[PDB]
């Protein structure tokens, strides 16, 4: 249908995740949740914690059921713990349905919930593959889709900073809501439902490819995740491409621990040379064999506004790409300024450019092709 009721459902802090109000139990309960297609587990704080705001009270819900079993759940640096249980759980601006669902209780965690946050749980998204315990433990969507029955599709639109800074968005679940993006909407296969697999087969830094065996890209996984706020890249293709951005930026010269994620760089309030950043594609495999197409990537989405308060007048920066050894990570550095389709229903991933893009002067983000390629089934890691 349309989905202008899903419009601008989403809200966050910058470098916090992305969360949408959800209600448990009844009578409902509402809180804030995490959107994270990075995992596969919906849990809620469920007994206090000093950066929760609010948490689940399974003993005022007439509908809790306890499943009499545990869970732990450690993710990149974050964990929790807690009790199963199923209760009713809807979207106040989602579809206006109600599920029966899987829900962890969180009773202790560390390092997971966020001083200022806003949100109290976390929404995994991906396949049941990667679901803690295991497999059998169904996930949110796998339980909304079942039960109602909406097409098995969501999408999402975040947009990025309009304190640290508000950002927001919308999911539109069970559909695509074609005023959300501009121009064509290019899909690439979900190569193995776990994590929303997909495959990169060449990458370009200022047009200049960086000339490496396209495995090393998806070595040993490349993933879409909402939940991971940087775009993160294996060991070599992480210092191939330092490099390149250090040569088409070299006039300027910037601490080792810039990029390492380490120091903000700063520059006097409106003096940002964007100009001096190159501009970052990534081409991902196509549906049609041997096509290819590319998405694109501007400084003002690799390099992620930051405020010191006391140098209270520059602007200042982290850079958002960082070495990983677990794979390329595609995280919300990259999907803002971009609609992204996770269409689960044919095993794709589609991107165009969204309607909330983040335009230059110049240059701006862009999702085009074909490309004609080959042996781009090769780009898989075995
Ligand atoms: C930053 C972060 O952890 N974000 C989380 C969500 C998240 C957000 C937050 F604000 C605080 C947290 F503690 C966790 C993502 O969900 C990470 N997604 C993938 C990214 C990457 C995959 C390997 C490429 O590594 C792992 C490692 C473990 C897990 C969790 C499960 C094993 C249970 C699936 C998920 C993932």
């Amino acid at each position: 249908g349309s989905f202008v009721e899903m419009v601008d459902n989403l809200r966050g802090k910058s470098g916090q995740g992305y969360y949408v109000e959800m209600t448990v139990g009844s009578p409902p309960q509402t809180l804030n949740i995490l959107v994270d297609t990075g995992s596969s587990n919906f849990a809620v704080g469920a007994a206090p914690h000093p950066f929760l705001h609010r948490y689940y009270q399974r003993q005022l819900s007439s509908t809790y059921r306890d499943l009499r079993k545990g869970v732990y759940v450690p993710y990149t640096q974050g964990a929790w713990a807690g009790e199963l249980g199923t209760d009713l759980v809807s979207i106040p601006h989602g579809p206006n349905v109600t599920v029966r669902a899987n829900i962890a209780a969180i009773t202790e965690s560390d390092k997971f919930f966020i001083n200022g946050s806003n949100w109290e749980g976390i929404l995994g998204l991906a396949y049941a593959e990667i679901a803690r315990p295991d497999d059998s433990l169904e996930p949110f969507f796998d339980s909304l889709v079942k039960q109602t029955h909406v097409p098995n599709l969501f999408s999402l639109q975040l947009c990025g900073a309009g304190v640290l800074a508000s950002v927001g968005g919308s999911m539109i679940i069970g559909g695509i809501d074609h005023s959300l993006y501009t121009g064509s909407l290019w899909y690439t296969p979900i190569r193995r439902e776990w994590y929303y697999e997909v495959i990169i087969v060449r990458v370009e830094i200022n047009g200049q490819d960086l000339k490496m065996d396209c495995k090393e890209y998806n070595y040993d996984k490349s993933i879409v995740d909402s939940g991971t706020t940087n775009l993160r890249l294996p060991k070599k293709v992480f210092e191939a491409a330092v490099k390149s951005i250090k040569a088409a930026s070299s006039t300027e010269k910037f601490p080792d621990g810039f990029w390492l994620g380490e120091q903000l760089v700063c520059w006097q309030a409106g003096t940002t040379p964007w100009n001096i950043f190159p501009v970052i594609s990534l081409y991902l495999m196509g549906e049609v064999t041997n096509q290819s197409f590319r998405i694109t990537i501007l400084p003002q989405q690799y390099l992620r506004p930051v405020e010191d308060v006391a140098t209270s007048q520059d602007d200042c920066y982290k850079f958002a790409i960082s070495q990983s050894s677990t794979g390329t990570v595609m995280g919300a550095v990259i999907m803002e300024g971009f609609y992204v389709v996770f269409d689960r229903a044919r095993k794709r991933i589609g991107f165009a450019v969204s309607a909330c893009h983040v335009h230059d002067e110049f240059r701006t983000a862009a999702v085009e092709g074909p490309f004609v390629t080959l042996d781009m089934e090769d780009c898989g890691y075995n």
